[PDB]
């Protein structure tokens, strides 16, 4: 019956409002492949809001492997590693990003969000507490609110604030400190060394979600543990394979004994079936890849610090970034959503940050670079937003 | 720190146990492609624990389309839907699968669990409620959990139970019954017309997993409501593309209204990356193979239907159910743990359902069909079974 249900969802008009104006920018269908430019339209888009940092999706070799998984594996498994859905290269994938993390075990989640959900569900019980940046990604807001703990937010990279509320917490207790490596939103880094000098001081368990890290920071890109060399003092380190890696699925490496408790008490991986055999060759290639040509990271880092200091120049107000992910302040919705419709009308991709996600005086586009973006791609993107900044 | 986070893994020791014992039967390598006969150690086993009901994981079309679809789109899109993931054939697989379920508009996600994560997160407010059954699925669980309404459990099929929480619930509140279509431990069937008539006449909004309904029940596979007839009165049809669909991913299909709220509050598709060009191909070519050809969902029925008999005859208690999935009880954490081995090691492979999950007096082995299984496969599975439960 659709009755309470219709006047629940009557509310929402904003997506109404966007598309009668001309604006709607989301969903955007895209007819090619993941690459610098896009087909949307049958006409060519500069991708400045990717999350394929080293541009591999487009590897043939990468392609080649995850052809290769189907004709010998078939689309998929059909069941969770819980129980049928385990193969070989599964295991494999594990022991090899176990090793790439310097780690004891692994377990891969069928996507990087439910990587999230299972440990953060499932570790920290009753009487126990889960401590979580607040600007932490929504998987790990919604793993922590999964378990039956009790979840408390802690000022953004505020570690005053991180004592002082670990501090309050009753010593028989266990407490887990969870936070993004590199932050999506500003692409700022997480204070580690800070963070974990708090967290042995009150023997609490520390968890870092690398998404955004792997591939960008650390010795070959094996993250932001490795990046401040305290590979040591962090307890579970959690990566995704959506975005460097250039596919779908997840993991959080650890100790043995921790994830062999994961593999059979997180949910979200005992309900739920396992990454296809193509996905699983395709992480496996790209792996090898990022840490035997050094040249992606690389040039990931150079097209990065050009963007940055060509934006700085024209006089753009970035966020304090330290990450491949350049956002560019606007402080205005209606601005932001103006801006990222004129860009794509002018043949260049940007991601809007809105309200509710944030404030309006903090509203803002995310311009993300990839390792096979070229100085020309770049200068025609930033040469485009001057103009369609000016005009707004 | 892994003090007190030691604590509380030292108590999980069933794995350990199991291990010692010989007995542990979880996470099994296989080496070869999902189907009738998987390769585990260089040894052949019978496969009667799986998902892919029609065992299209090996249609050579299904491959090749999904080999195609990585040719041109390569390994992943590097972003959610919201974003810079969506493709032309994501929103292609979106209508189909619309028509498919006679419903307006769809809604993908990376995962089955994550399809039910969306709607039951963000539907049901503050001041509503979410009704399950008590057995639903554990994606649903924590779907309600994610949500910020009242979530209360009624009774395994019990309408009486339903009726009596629902009329208990204030007039001005919403209100949304959530339940699977066939339910995966006993394999049997919601009753969907009193459920459904319950429903409109307390004005809830009815939504229903069919992860074991599609390619099974309804016409030409189209699932629960299709089944009972009973479209009109289903507001929403849940699905996943890792069983029949021999693939990875869902959707929840609906009105346009809904789907597009869905489509922009649903944390679960606005901040996870989108199914891989490989996963959507791979399902719109089961989809239609589905369809097109009737000999699958009847070749299902016919190996579902001589087994069942083939078990009832040997004395065996099965379950009530109503679908591929025949729960042979055991009543016996230790014996349900034993025979799984014993069976594994006599090359057929079926799954355990014990403690935690439910009590040990209902603890069983699922016996599951594929529409490729031949009554050959069929008759020495059996033959084994009777074997190893008479040892036991």
């Amino acid at each position: 019956s659709k009755g309470k249900l219709g006047e629940k969802i009557s509310q929402f008009k904003i997506v109404e409002e966007l598309k009668a104006k001309g604006l709607y920018a989301y969903f955007r269908p895209i007819q090619s492949k993941q690459d610098t430019e896009v087909k949307i339209d049958g006409r060519r888009v500069l991708m400045f809001g990717s999350n394929s940092y080293l541009g591999l999706t487009t590897d043939t070799r990468i392609i080649k492997a995850a052809q290769d998984a189907l004709e010998k594996y078939g689309t998929g498994c059909a069941g969770s590693r819980f129980l049928n859905g385990t193969l070989d290269i599964h295991v494999e994938l594990e022991e090899k990003l176990s090793a790439y993390v310097g780690k004891e075990a692994a377990i891969l989640f069928s996507t990087g969000f439910q990587s999230n959900l299972g440990p953060l569900s499932c570790l920290m019980g009753r009487n126990d507490y889960i401590l979580l940046d607040e600007r932490d990604h929504a998987s790990i807001i919604d793993g922590s609110r999964l378990s039956f703990s009790k979840v408390i937010k802690y000022g953004h990279n505020n570690m005053e604030d991180l004592r002082a509320k670990l501090s309050r917490l009753p010593e028989d207790s266990a407490k887990l400190i969870c936070t993004d490596g590199i932050f999506s939103m500003e692409g700022d880094i997480v204070n580690l060394p800070e963070l974990t000098s708090i967290a042995n001081e009150f023997d609490a368990a520390v968890m870092v979600d690398d998404a955004h890290s792997l591939g960008v920071i650390g010795h070959k890109g094996a993250g932001t543990a490795s990046h401040f060399g305290l590979n040591d003092d962090v307890d579970l380190i959690m990566g995704t394979f959506s975005k460097s890696l250039a596919s779908l699925g997840g993991f959080v490496a650890g100790d043995a004994d921790v994830i062999d408790f994961l593999k059979h008490n997180a949910r979200s991986v005992m309900f739920s079936a396992s990454m296809t055999p193509a996905s699983v060759a395709s992480t496996l290639k790209a792996l090898e890849i990022i840490q035997n040509e050094p040249e992606h990271i690389e040039k990931l880092w150079k097209n990065t610090d050009y963007a940055k200091a060509q934006l700085l120049d024209h006089g753009f107000d970035l966020g304090a970034t330290e990450s491949p992910i350049l956002p560019i302040f606007i402080r205005s919705n209606e601005k932001t959503f103006w801006v990222t419709k004129m860009l794509q009308d002018d043949g260049v991709f940007v991601n809007p940050v809105v309200s509710p996600a944030v404030p309006a005086e903090e509203s803002l586009i995310r311009f993300s670079l990839m390792a096979t973006h070229t100085y020309d791609q770049i200068d025609e993107a930033i040469e485009k937003m001057v103009k369609v900044f000016k005009q707004a």
